[PDB]
């Protein structure tokens, strides 16, 4: 609809994974008209840029690569969100890799009182619930939700003011799951719709399950990894996985999420314009537009 | 670059109603597309953007002395008031137009932000003095009138936007070369300081900067209003009233670099970019001027 303001945080983070370019996601969305999209929603946009680390990438074998750079980015991001989050306005974080989702959830939790119930909708091909001990890659972008729930190294889990719980999460579109993540999903009974589930039951049913799930929560946070979307439409991303959510279902999903009165914050992550720029960037802008009702 | 601030206030002013050609209202949108936000990112981690409301009313086509006065009034009032709230002597404010009719709102805003006794200096980089009135305008296009309105010469609905008037002695013109009879009369009769484009060639831009430093030494603040058609049309094609024999790109960049170093400068207008006339060459050259201002090179 329209807000008095939108807080827009640009998070130029690549250190959660190995491929260069995902840090330029904000820059390229701006080039494709992101500011003009925000202009339809609010006359005031407060932009914040999180500081880009400028160190060499750790390109060798490790269980948690560039932990320093992920820590420092998520700390700054948490603290910025803690100051700018507002239940009467909207906050949009543009990444950057999905390692920023730790900072992003941490920020919403820090903004709210200690007793607040915070819901998380995680639209992604991946559950992002690995740890350094079970990660096949050592790429911290596959770990943030584990860190948010208290599973991970101390320097990352401690970014949370307190942990969220597995019950607070709704997964949407997941289809690439590692053994540790499967274990968590089944052992903690984490609510989810795989990509195939979405096909079977339809996105309307997904939205209904979200409304029922978070009915007694204070706020909902959406974390939207563009690789949730089928690679036919989203090519410019580091870990594409086939048989994803259709563009059509993604736009309906975003439209319906945008209507939820408990939603005040959104992450759009994993746009790597150096992999593919235009088709992807424009499709990402359609998702963001749908969210806003444009 | 070299400049770093806690914040930059960025005001987008999608105004075409000061003249007849469509597209100048999209100047902000197209500068954003060409990387304007990423240029601001070199200067400040916080950018507070404001968009002035775009009027969506019919263009007054047909002869008149002041076309679409309503739209120019309402835009300049909103712009003045926005600037009055956001102007900050420790940070930087940048208004992106839009036609030069917004320069009335923009000066009005700086004057409203300051105490009533403040001395406000205006540096006006332009091919045109923009000092016509409705009675002597050859066009009725209000973008040729704002500085006249700022000094109290114009219709009541525009001159009254000023909290109080600035005076002719507060202005320093740079690059002027396309002057109407009424504007020449004001320049000569009020002894308004100026360097024509030819003058700049003769004496050099260094001498221009020195004259500005000496002129405004006892002022409180300086406001720069930069009409891109001040620049020679070799480099700036995407604008509605191009005039040949302008300031070179090189002299424009040096000018902007030196302006950016002035401690009294806290606000800048970049106006008359029409990307529907020409987009890329112009837009990129405009971004170089803005970069120079901030010390980025
Ligand atoms: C994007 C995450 C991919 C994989 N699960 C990993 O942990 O590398
Ligand atoms: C842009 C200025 C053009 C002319 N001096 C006029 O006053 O219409
Ligand atoms: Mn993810
Ligand atoms: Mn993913
Ligand atoms: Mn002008
Ligand atoms: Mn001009």
């Amino acid at each position: 609809m329209q807000f008095e303001k939108v807080t827009y945080i640009a998070v130029p983070q690549k250190y959660g994974q190995k491929k260069v370019g995902v840090e330029e996601g904000p820059k390229f969305l701006e080039k494709l008209g992101f500011m003009n999209v925000l202009e339809q929603v609010a006359k005031s946009v407060n932009k914040k840029t999180i500081t880009e680390p400028k160190t060499p990438q750790e390109l060798g074998v490790t269980n948690a690569r560039n932990l320093n750079e992920v820590e420092s980015v998520n700390i700054e991001l948490r603290d910025t969100i803690a100051k700018e989050y507002d239940v009467n306005n909207l906050l949009i974080n543009i990444g950057g890799d999905h390692s920023i989702g730790l900072g992003t959830i941490a920020g919403v939790v820090k903004a709210m009182k200690p007793n607040a119930r915070v819901g998380v909708v995680w639209f992604d091909a991946h559950p992002d619930m690995n740890t350094p001990e079970n990660s096949p890659s050592g790429n911290i972008h596959g770990m943030p939700l584990a860190c948010a729930v208290g599973l991970g190294p101390q320097r990352l889990t401690s970014i949370m003011p307190h942990y969220i719980t597995p019950k607070d999460i709704m997964y949407v579109g997941i289809r690439s799951i590692d053994v540790g993540e499967q274990f968590e999903i089944q052992d903690k009974h984490i609510d989810h719709f795989t990509a195939e589930d979405v096909k079977r039951v339809g996105m309307k049913e997904v939205i209904e399950a979200i409304n029922k799930k978070f009915v007694d929560y204070d706020v909902i946070h959406l974390s939207f990894d563009i690789d949730g979307i089928d690679p036919e439409f989203i090519l410019g991303t580091g870990t594409p996985v086939p048989k994803g959510i259709s563009l059509e279902d993604s736009l309906y999903f975003m439209s319906e999420m945008g209507k939820m009165k408990k939603l005040h914050s959104v992450d759009i992550v994993e746009y790597n314009p150096k992999i593919e720029e235009e088709i992807t960037g424009k499709n990402v802008l359609k998702c963001i537009s749908s969210l806003f009702g444009i």
